[PDB]
């Protein structure tokens, strides 16, 4: 069922204790190990905590299109280092700038603070982007896993507050419903790459109050028909062997029914994380869909 | 379950009788109704009938070239009905397309279309350079019945030790003409392609069920040793499609045998989405059509 490269990776980490457990490391972001880009480090004096860290990445040589990217890692891990591979791929394929939001990780904060940090950073980009050489009117959203929850959350908050939506949104195996368990939870309870236990752990740090999980801002899969019908055109990519697979597909079908242009693609033989884990990302299906994502940002953002 | 555009297409034709029935339409290929590429009509003195017609399309040193084998149940299709997909492929891939206009059933039957396609490829390999294309940078593409033909030509290349393409794309392919698979039961008349249409096509192409067991007819049933030598392959499949299982199983089989094989399922769409003009503009269809072209572009150099 799994392709050899993905199977080899799964075998190599079956031996590893899960990192989603106490005590948490104090380093939450690190490198996993040809396209060049510039980096501007931004401390934005905005949002619930008074600061949001953002990195603006631009390809080398009028206004560049820009992808606001919200990284995954279960709201506990990740940052510019661990996502360097995906950011590079996005920049190589899309030709766009990447606005990478380095929001505060759990449990230093909890829902809805990372959501509002991401939302506030986007509002800043909208106002000041032109001065950094990007075109805020040509904006994409991207997010993977927990970042997919954040991407769709920020979209929903934009709809609620009547602030600009991106032209195009990509959700990669997104978490869309933190409250309910879906069919694939049962099908792949610890099926490699992501286990039901890791999911519960991440959800307990990000939304310690289970009642929070029912809110549409936490779980955009539970948003109203009226709000979701206003979503930007969206591409959803899911891994086949993945407890969280059902959430993305159901969310996409829901967008389709409501008249949003939404494409949904299932990649066979791969697992959660294939877009950001270097080893997984070189397998045929993963590699193909990663360049599709970048290619589709290139086509949508002009 | 289907996206609005695809659902509307399915509804608009739900009252129409299947075209896979007698009497057959007298036109077997027509426009669904070029300035982006040139067209050269080639009469190749090859194959069991002594002729194979091929169209060489070139976009605006040597061009990469995609040998394309069209679908239509072996009974229908040709350059006219595939004008939209070919146009898309050329735009997105930037490659030339060698479109094999093989003889349709039942004027001929298996294995003549297979052998026509194989022989047209051998001609391209020998003469491509003088046509301004690079035979060492070749792709295979095929949809549905054409996916049977594409994987059949690959299998024949291996058996006969002739050059393989660098990259192969199978779009909702038929890979096994002998067996009914799980999705036959799940979508027996699920729109776009029905189980009756499947058995109808097979009755003209392979009237003798024993032919269907042959690996050349059904590459999904080829030996491990042959399949392990397949070129790098991307398989794209529609979700609501009786034949969905065949493409997915074939890909899993290539993956296990150590061939680099990607398999992608497009949700909310049906058989034929890559060549039917209306279906091809829906989000999922459109994305995967550009994916296909885009990956030919990246693979062919
Ligand atoms: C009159 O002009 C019509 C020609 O265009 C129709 C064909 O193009 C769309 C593809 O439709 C099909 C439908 C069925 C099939 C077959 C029957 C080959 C599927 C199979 C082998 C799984 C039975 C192939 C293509």
């Amino acid at each position: 069922q799994l392709d050899p490269i993905t199977q080899a990776y799964a075998d190599a980490i079956s031996s590893r204790p899960s990192l989603f457990a106490f005590p948490l490391p104090e380093i939450r972001d690190g490198y996993q190990s040809s396209t060049e880009f510039t980096t501007k480090i931004l401390s934005l004096p905005v949002g619930p905590t008074g600061n949001v860290t953002a990195y603006l990445y631009k390809p080398v040589s009028d206004l560049l299109p820009v992808i606001a990217y919200f990284h995954g890692g279960g709201w506990v891990f990740g940052g510019p280092k661990s996502y360097r591979g995906l950011i590079t791929n996005l920049i190589r394929e899309s030709g766009a700038a990447v606005f990478f939001v380095d929001y505060t990780l759990t449990p230093k904060v909890a829902y809805p603070v990372p959501n509002e940090q991401c939302y506030a950073a986007v509002q800043w980009l909208l106002e000041h982007g032109e001065k950094l050489g990007v075109d805020p009117t040509n904006m994409g959203f991207g997010g993977d896993s927990a970042g997919g929850e954040l991407s769709s959350s920020v979209s929903l908050l934009s709809i609620k507050r009547k602030t600009p939506l991106p032209k195009f949104q990509v959700l990669i195996y997104p978490a869309t419903d933190l409250a309910c368990e879906s069919a694939t939870f049962k099908e792949f309870p610890n099926g490699p790459g992501l286990t039901t236990d890791e999911i519960r752990f991440a959800a307990s740090l990000f939304t310690p109050d289970p009642k929070s999980r029912l809110e549409d801002v936490a779980s955009p899969g539970r948003a109203s028909d009226e709000d979701l019908a206003k979503f930007p055109e969206t591409l959803i990519v899911v891994a086949e062997v993945d407890p969280i697979r059902q959430q993305g597909e159901d969310f996409g079908r829901r967008l389709q029914k409501l008249g949003v242009r939404a494409a949904i693609i299932r990649v066979l033989g791969t697992i959660h994380g294939f877009a950001s884990i270097d080893v997984l990302s070189e397998a045929p299906g993963a590699k193909a869909t990663i360049e599709l994502i970048g290619y589709k940002f290139k086509k949508a953002l002009h």
